[PDB]
Order: structure tokens, then C-alpha cells, then sequence
């Protein structure tokens, strides 16, 4: 009476696990490995999964979709990978009903990842138990196709691309049809995701495929407008893979058919992204990502925001989201005894600004190095490189998306955040998922303070669209974003009234959105 038992879904009965929590009757029902789509076929759209007889034991995580290992010398996963997982919190009196539902989309540059995430201190990163039980929401995680198998495209009808985005959509659609049986409110689905998953969340809100499916969304460190999201020249990347696996490149239709019948592991390992000794910035080697296909993504994402007019929206970034990419593009910021120079930074800036030529490289270099005269230290110079990467890859796109969402809003509310701390300890996913509570030996009291606050805001927002209103108290009133106030919440280990701030790096935003765009394009 106080737990689910066998659950009736469209595909048949599903049985998970009940885990007692605390001493007084609370618990959580855990389902792992529920199929939401058929075994995949290489470079084909996802299809319904056939029903089953009897009761499916949803007891263990299922295989991720085929992807390269981090060494890039081998693969793991499987073509049969479109599975999802569900945590349902339970009180001590009766079974939960009408709960908000949060669907997580993982990141990993569209190239890697799974619904459970990295395992550390005997705990998977995306284990939904802490969010579910602390915020009284249902949490869903799931796998989607990544790499060439997720995103290879010719930019035309021969190989339209976006397979991995369709997989995400199929999991959302399944949740809408089925989650009420688990005690969820299907009218109240919130998507949330980080990095590539934040851009995915964004793209899902913009696609007409999701009309009437999504109530709210949270983009963490990535939006559809980030420069690494849309591949402008997919046929170049598809030809590269075709040459490497022995397919002819002259006819796009014959090339597409040959790629579809190539060993999926050879497609996956065809291109290795190099991380050392690179001619262009790390961005340039981001290949197998979403495309504008005229279908799932009907137009450039910037023109699609009418589709999210009634989707409440949080978007924010991490203080040093650009750090990883800065480290690759300028290794000197790692070694304490190696100098970043004006010449190194000019070069990096010029690569990012080539469509605006010499004039665009200089205006950008000059604005970012203005502070170097009075503060020429390496601490300031290296922080400038990180800020530059954070700005162009994450912060500026996120601010443009916030503005477009606010400008197209009907009933939708808009919220902005900046996360600042002190995987790296600086990353916000582990606090969103409550790892400082799930594995407390790895974390300090301040970490559990940060995590407690983020879960309160995230799950209040899921319940009501208002991060200040719900089952949890919050430390700072989070003011909805408008163009007038341009307010963002600064999330740190000590929050109070002054944590609600405004005009985040506004001179740099204005530089990129007005000054830099007002420059002539060069060829
Ligand atoms: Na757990
Ligand atoms: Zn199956
Ligand atoms: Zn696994
Ligand atoms: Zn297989
Ligand atoms: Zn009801
Ligand atoms: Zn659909
Ligand atoms: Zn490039
Ligand atoms: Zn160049
Ligand atoms: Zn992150
Ligand atoms: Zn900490
Ligand atoms: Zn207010």
C-alpha cells in the first residue's frame, strides 16, 4: 500500500526494487533498464519497442549506446541501448501520486555518456535517489546515441542526422504516455541536463516534435546557441569517416548506404579527436553533433524560440566552464612555471574570430587584455584565457538564449544562474544530484550546504515553475529574469540577499552581441 509493486506500462508489467530509507516508513522505488524504443539500427531513426509478456525485472542498468572509450582505441556499449531508469519517492502513509517528473539528459560533447554516469565512492553520478527523495519528485535517466552513430549526416535526405536527438525525444514521449502509472504528473515534466545535455534540453524545447510534451526545462552549462552545438558542414565529416572505412565519397546516396552497412565499431573509431599538438582550437574538432535538418531542427535554433513560449526555463553556467578547453588550447595555464603571453593569446583569439579577420582579432584581443597593463601577473593572464573560453563557449550563448526566451515568453517564466565553487570539485552536477549526501566521506559540510540549496531550487522549480515556491525552503529569493533587470542568482556555499545579482559580465556580453557583430565579414 506504501509502494508501487508491479507497474502497468504500455509495453507490459514492470517490477523494480523498493529501498527502505530512514527509520520511520519512507522508501524509494527504483526501476532500471526499461526499454523505450527498439534495438537501434545504424543511422536509422528510433522505432517503438514491442511489448512483452509477463513481468519485466527492471533491476539493473542496461548497456550504453556504442561509443569510443576515452583512450579512443576501442568501443563499448551496444546497438540495443535505448533504456531508461526511474526513481519514485514514497512516504510512509500511501503511494505517491501526481508528482513532478524531472528527466535528466547527460552531456559528454555528444560523443560519450550513459544514463548512470561515472561511478565514484560506490555511487553513480546520475543516481536519482537523492533528488527524488529530497525534493519529492520523480527522476528519469536514460541513454541516447552518441558519436557518429548518433549524429553522422550528409546535410540532406540521404543521411539527415540527429539520431541521438530523436532518441531523447522518444524517451520524453514515453514518459508522457507512461509516468502516471508510476505516480507522476505527465502534464508537469521538467527536462534538465548539463553541457551537451544542456544544449540537448535546449534543442528539445525548440523542436516542434515536443509540442505539448514539456512543461519546464533547465539548461546547465549549455544551450542550443553554443557554438559547439550545430554542425554547419556535416558532409565534410561524413566524407572523412567514409574515406577512413573504405566507402566511396563521390555520390552522397551511395556513400550514405555504404556507411549504413559499415561495422558500427569502425564508424565509431573512424575519427580520433586529438588533444595535443592541435592546429585549431579544440572547438574545431567537435564534429558529430546536431545539424539543422529542416525536420527535427527546422531552422537555425535562434529562430525557433516561439516553440518554448510556455516552457518555464532556467539557464545558467559555471564560473569556469571554459577551463577544460582553455587547458587544451593553451597548456601553459596548467603548469605553474610556464608563461601565457600576449602572442599566445592573440593567436588563440585570431582562430576564434577568423570570419571578422584581422580587425576582429584585434578588437577582441584588446578588450580581453585591457586589464593586463595594471595586472600583468600570470594569475590574471591565465584567468583571462579561461574567461575568454567560458564567454564564447558558454556564458554569452546562455545570455542570448535567456534573452530570446524572455522575448518570446507568453506564460513562461525565465531564470538565470551562475554557479561558483570552490571530475573536478568545481563542477555543479555532483551538487545537483546530491552526491555530498549520497557519499558524505568525499565532501565537506559546505558542500552539503551547496547541494541542499541547489536541490531545493531545482525541485521547487519542477513542482511550480517558481524556484522559491515548493516543498523546500531556499536561502535567497531567486528573481525571475527580465531584460530590464538582467538578474542572475549567484549560487555559492554561503547565500543571502546579496546572492541575487545582475548584469553578469555585461561589457563582454555587449562587446560580443553589438560591437563584434557590427564588424564587416572578411573572405
Ligand atoms: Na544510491
Ligand atoms: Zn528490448
Ligand atoms: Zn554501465
Ligand atoms: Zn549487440
Ligand atoms: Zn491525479
Ligand atoms: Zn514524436
Ligand atoms: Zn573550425
Ligand atoms: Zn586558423
Ligand atoms: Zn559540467
Ligand atoms: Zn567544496
Ligand atoms: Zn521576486
Amino acid at each position: 500500500q506504501s509502494k508501487l509493486g508491479a507497474v502497468y506500462t504500455e509495453g507490459g508489467f514492470v517490477e523494480g526494487v523498493n529501498k527502505k530509507l530512514g527509520l520511520l516508513g519512507d522508501s524509494v522505488d527504483i526501476f532500471k533498464g526499461i526499454p523505450f524504443a527498439a534495438p537501434t539500427k545504424a543511422l536509422e531513426n528510433p522505432q517503438p519497442h514491442p511489448g512483452w509478456q509477463g513481468t519485466l525485472k527492471a533491476k539493473n542498468f542496461k548497456k550504453r549506446c556504442l561509443q569510443a572509450t576515452i583512450t579512443q582505441d576501442s568501443t563499448y556499449g551496444d546497438e540495443d541501448c535505448l533504456y531508461l531508469n526511474i526513481w519514485v519517492p514514497q512516504g510512509r502513509k500511501q503511494v505517491s501520486r501526481d508528482l513532478p517528473v524531472m528527466i535528466w539528459i547527460y552531456g559528454g560533447a555528444f560523443l560519450m555518456g550513459s544514463g548512470h554516469g561515472a561511478n565514484f565512492l560506490n555511487n553513480y553520478l546520475y543516481d536519482g535517489e537523492e533528488i527524488a527523495t529530497r525534493g519529492n519528485v520523480i527522476v528519469v535517466t536514460f541513454n541516447y546515441r552518441v558519436g557518429p552513430l548518433g549524429f553522422l549526416s550528409t546535410g540532406d535526405a540521404n543521411l539527415p542526422g540527429n539520431y541521438g536527438l530523436r532518441d531523447q525525444h522518444m524517451a520524453i514521449a514515453w514518459v508522457k504516455r507512461n509516468i502516471a502509472a508510476f505516480g507522476g504528473d505527465p502534464d508537469n515534466i521538467t527536462l534538465f541536463g548539463e553541457s551537451a545535455g544542456g544544449a540537448s534540453v535546449s534543442l528539445q524545447t525548440l523542436s516542434p516534435y515536443n509540442k505539448g510534451l514539456i512543461r519546464r526545462a533547465i539548461s546547465q552549462s549549455g544551450v542550443a546557441l553554443s557554438p559547439w552545438v550545430i554542425q554547419k558542414n556535416p558532409l565534410f565529416w561524413a566524407k572523412k569517416v567514409a574515406e577512413k572505412v573504405g566507402c566511396p565519397v563521390g555520390d552522397a546516396a551511395r556513400m550514405a548506404q555504404c556507411l549504413k552497412v559499415t561495422d558500427p565499431r569502425a564508424l565509431t573509431l573512424a575519427y580520433k579527436v586529438p588533444l595535443a599538438g592541435l592546429e585549431y582550437p579544440m572547438l574545431h574538432y567537435v564534429g558529430f553533433v546536431p545539424v539543422i535538418d529542416g525536420d527535427f531542427i527546422p531552422d537555425d535554433p535562434i529562430n525557433l524560440y516561439a516553440n518554448a513560449a510556455d516552457i518555464d526555463y532556467i539557464a545558467g553556467t559555471n564560473n569556469m566552464d571554459g577551463h577544460i578547453f582553455a587547458s587544451i588550447d593553451m597548456p601553459a595555464i596548467n603548469k605553474g612555471n610556464k608563461k601565457v603571453t600576449e602572442e599566445d593569446f592573440y593567436k588563440l583569439v585570431s582562430e576564434f574570430t577568423i570570419t571578422k579577420g584581422l580587425r576582429g582579432a584585434k578588437t577582441t584581443f584588446d578588450v580581453y587584455t585591457e586589464s593586463w597593463a595594471q595586472d600583468p601577473s600570470q594569475e590574471n593572464k591565465k584567468k583571462t584565457v579561461v574567461d575568454f573560453e567560458t564567454d564564447v563557449l558558454f556564458l554569452v550563448p546562455t545570455e542570448i538564449a535567456l534573452a530570446q526566451h524572455r522575448a518570446n515568453a507568453k506564460s513562461a517564466k525565465t531564470y538565470a544562474y551562475l554557479f561558483s565553487h570552490p571530475a573536478d570539485h568545481a563542477d555543479d552536477i555532483q551538487y545537483v544530484f546530491g552526491k555530498p549526501f549520497a557519499t558524505p566521506t568525499g565532501y565537506r559540510p559546505q558542500d552539503r550546504t551547496v547541494s541542499k540549496a541547489m536541490i531545493a531550487y531545482w525541485t521547487n522549480f519542477a513542482k511550480t515553475g517558481d524556484p522559491n515556491m515548493g516543498d523546500s525552503a531556499v536561502p535567497t529569493h531567486w528573481e525571475p529574469y527580465t531584460t530590464e533587470n538582467s538578474g542572475y542568482l549567484e549560487i555559492t556555499k554561503k547565500m543571502g540577499s546579496s546572492s541575487m545579482k545582475r548584469s553578469l559580465r555585461t561589457n563582454f556580453l555587449r562587446y560580443w552581441t553589438l560591437t563584434y557583430l557590427a564588424l564587416p565579414t572578411v573572405t
